[PDB]
This record gives structure tokens, C-alpha cells and sequence, in this order.
């Protein structure tokens, strides 16, 4: 488990996610 924590795929959802939430405040 905590050893493949390393891939950024699984936590990538809420950074996608993070543009999506703030709309026109993405530029910030």
C-alpha cells in the first residue's frame, strides 16, 4: 500500500478536480 503511495495517479482525481471547483478562479 504505502510504498505505491508514490504514484501521482491516485490522488491526480483532486488535482484535476482543483481547476473544475474554482472555474474562473483557476488563474488564481
Amino acid at each position: 500500500k504505502k510504498k505505491n503511495w508514490f504514484d501521482i495517479t491516485n490522488w491526480l482525481w483532486y488535482i484535476k478536480l482543483f481547476i473544475m471547483i474554482v472555474g474562473g478562479l483557476v488563474k488564481k
